[PDB]
């Protein structure tokens, strides 16, 4: 069968704290010495409305960070803004700190969000870094701070913060850096996430999922180009598809003796008349958050 | 936002274990000073076409069974079947061993799966126990024995431990005492599943969800009665709709001001005429694998 699928989350949730700083309080990642969160931890809610970081961050010392791990508190003795998050220096490295790397992940790579509230994890699941640089998440109040992450089976690699909700309702955040994801700033103003497009390879990788399992009705007779395919691309906001993409498709080819310009010529079909009721893998829509890599290691 | 979610399973991932016995190798859950893993373990390919479990089970004794918690062994020193699970009783008790129990769920309800390969937790994914006792899961060769859980905030109740393929592609197990859930049996033969119903109440709460979280253009000037509510439920193989039901989407109805023959009403006529092409959720079709507390806590 075939769902979307989360990382094992043990080694995460061993690193989440959580930290306060006024009334504001949200969660942490504790690894060696350092708590990391969102720098607007600092700010109360009119803070929000146009923040100058520098300036509400020295009004604070270390003695107004409160730092909690489960029942423990942890001291601080050091702060440092690093871009948009906070470097909370404590005095004892985290116990249960796995070997993890931090990356800055691609548009239409996917990963798992450890979604928490007040330092405790509430619940996991996966998501992809839409081409605007938004994800669609699901993020209460106190869940800011939740970290993004893959496992490659050794350590973890965060990828992500959790920073915003947008006045659309999707989500921003950073890199573990502090970066934002796209053109977005941590202040409580409008702002645009400009046109979201379909993640033209993932989709693509789905339909050769969708063949494995035994759902193969939108095979087609004809073939394509990929030009004529990618002109079909834009009408639709999909990503324009590149060599690269039909090559990660390659061993999904292999295996299903299916070529990549094939089920590009179905993927077209689909698009120009849609599914006309039916469903793929149990979804009556084209699903774009499954990389090939997340489709070949279900199969 | 709303995303489909699983609990952490960092509680559960310390208690997965590799069980060997012959060239077979499936997972198994260690808890106190117990192995769990589905009987099956004990069968070559062969055995599998008609096994006599019981018979097949004393020609193995103890040191037959392989148990590994990473890379360490575990001695075996006393087995027993119970139902279709095998309690591999070991020397040395779990020390990550949390607070758990054991329970069977009720049809309709959903859990966690921590999808295994060898002992080792590959993903996490939500899913629910179908109506006809059956689970949409994803499971590869050698996932055999993983577990499926709910955390209720100390422990961890132990509900689902997978044990079959079959020939829908659909997924069958049991509870942790080894009784099957449906019909099955661990026994390489057609096996039916039976007709398979969406579980209404559920559809209801996703649609709660959805007009909390802004989508809500189903939403009807009709209303409804419960008996002629469950009179076009019987027609598209919807669970009936009971008091009961509708005293869980209680608090659902309350925040939403909605009253639930009123969502009743704009779910009629969304099984009447379809969609439209339309999603909810960004889901084209209805969901029916989020009970009303699974909406409650995104809320
Ligand atoms: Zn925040
Ligand atoms: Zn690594
Ligand atoms: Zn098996
Ligand atoms: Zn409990």
């Amino acid at each position: 069968g075939f769902r979307k699928m989360a990382f094992p989350s043990g080694k995460v949730e061993g690193c989440m704290v959580q930290v306060t700083c006024g009334t504001t309080t949200l969660n942490g990642l504790w690894l060696d010495d350092v708590v990391y969160c969102p720098r607007h931890v600092i700010c109360t809610s009119e803070d929000m409305l146009n923040p100058n970081y520098e300036d509400l961050l020295i009004r604070k010392s270390n003695h107004n960070f409160l730092v909690q791990a489960g029942n423990v508190q942890l001291r601080v003795i050091g702060h440092s803004m690093q871009n948009c998050v906070l470097k909370l220096k404590v005095d004892t490295a985290n116990p249960k700190t796995p070997k993890y790397k931090f990356v800055r992940i691609q548009p239409g790579q996917t990963f798992s969000v450890l979604a928490c509230y007040n330092g405790s994890p509430s619940g996991v699941y996966q998501c992809a870094m839409r081409p605007n640089f938004t994800i669609k998440g699901s993020f209460l109040n106190g869940s800011c701070g939740s970290v993004g992450f893959n496992i490659d089976y050794d350590c973890v690699s965060f990828c992500y913060m959790h920073h915003m909700e947008l006045p659309t309702g999707v989500h921003a955040g950073t890199d573990l850096e502090g970066n934002f994801y796209g053109p977005f700033v941590d202040r409580q103003t409008a702002q645009a996430a400009g046109t979201d497009t379909t993640i033209t390879v993932n989709v693509l990788a789905w339909l050769y999922a969708a063949v494995i399992n035994g759902d193969r009705w939108f095979l087609n007779r004809f073939t394509t180009t990929l030009n004529d395919f990618n002109l079909v691309a834009m009408k639709y906001n999909y990503e324009p598809l590149t060599q690269d993409h039909v090559d990660i498709l390659g061993p999904l080819s292999a295996q299903t003796g299916i070529a990549v310009l094939d089920m590009c010529a179905s993927l077209k079909e689909l698009l120009q008349n849609g599914m006309n009721g039916r469903t793929i893998l149990g979804s009556a829509l084209l699903e774009d958050e499954f990389t090939p890599f997340d489709v070949v290691r279900q199969c």
